[PDB]
């Protein structure tokens, strides 16, 4: 509830996801999910469903890094020290992208959080993503 | 150069979705590709403090890497990212822009393997360096 | 019958023969490949714990050899690329399992994704991903 | 001096590095350069000599860590917390190969290191490699 208002504030820091209208769908001491609208990020023909991999890669890239404030208990922007995203299956056209990052190891500087993207079932996500993130 | 340019720039201008950052490409040829990321489209926090965003960077190199596949394909086409990682040696300098370049180190018939980094004064300290994979449709 | 072939490549891999890696099992689904404790013990025998090393090896291996499960005859195809990602330290005195399954294959290069584990699958002591080279 | 015979320590200590047949070559305050023998590394026919990807990994694995007393004053061994290699190219066989790294941030409790493996020439990589260690 807290953590939904700091979420939503990290996200409407961003200009670029301001663009793609990232929604926050949920934020618990369990994780963060974003939404990434499917019409927001087409590339090519709207009628045709496509959204462009590297808005789900912002998507995911972003809810790594908002997923922090579910362990900071104080609001801060942690820049990113190392990133990885892995593509497991092509996206479903005309379906909103959501992302899920949670954070699975915490130490004084740096925060290290694990994820995915997925469309219908968490169940056989898009993309698995690691990301570790500075606090400084 | 300039066909591989053109191409490259073509290319760009469907990225709609972070037209919004500015990106452009600076060259393009047969041995790689570099774009830049102009500082003042990324800013997180405020304005008069000239730091980058993360997340900008990521799309600069994504991007990089992803159009950077025009140097080694006869037609053109965009090509889905497979992986990326992406990792920082060290912070980016507020109020610098930041530039991406990125060459195709290996080409088989349906996967493209690149490699590039993010700099800002010379590629000689890189900001980042950054291994990608992508699908030819 | 795939699990044979498992086990000739295993066999090739004369410096993991070290750690006593075996095939536990090998289908169309996947593999999984066991680290028996004893073989990769940092310190004291008798604390049981394993090695990080061992298990970068076990998953390195177990993806490298889950290229079986989609490859119609032996073939030992070249790394890639590696990522490998560590959530949690390894329990001592268990074995380490290591499972991976092929997720996607294209005519020259072969897409891996797997963990390893303790107990259950449940939560696995590190995540790994690899793509190998074919033909 | 100091850094190469503790890195030699270090190195003595691994089970899996010796079969290898692991030797520390170089090591200053620069970073650490670790040898892997062609022989000890072939897969299959010894003519043929097609040098193992996973030698190669453990390497790396452990230039990468023990390059950590570089930078930390007292012996200590840190657990991986995270690797990635990627090749340029195979390894040839009948040449030794080299695996480099050198530490480029230290933090309370991570040290992130960045080398490479070669065999000739030291600007033609066969891999290139980063990792993320813990101390303890
Ligand atoms: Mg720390
Ligand atoms: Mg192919």
């Amino acid at each position: 509830n807290p953590l939904l208002e700091r979420a939503r504030r990290f996200l409407s820091a961003l200009r670029h996801c301001q663009v793609l209208g990232l929604t926050v769908e949920a934020a618990d001491e369990k994780g963060l999910t974003l939404r990434l609208p499917y019409s927001q990020a087409i590339i090519g023909n709207p009628e045709s469903g496509v959204v462009h991999g590297g808005a789900i890669t912002t998507l995911m890239d972003t809810t790594c890094g908002i997923s922090t404030v579910c362990v900071l208990p104080d609001f801060e922007i942690c820049p990113t020290l190392d990133l990885r995203i892995d593509y497991m299956h092509p996206a479903e056209p005309h379906k909103d992208v959501y992302g899920f990052a949670e954070c699975y190891r915490v130490t004084p500087n740096v925060i290290f959080t694990r994820g995915f993207a997925y469309q219908d079932d968490p169940g056989q996500p898009i993309a698995h993503v690691v990301g570790a993130f500075m606090r400084m």
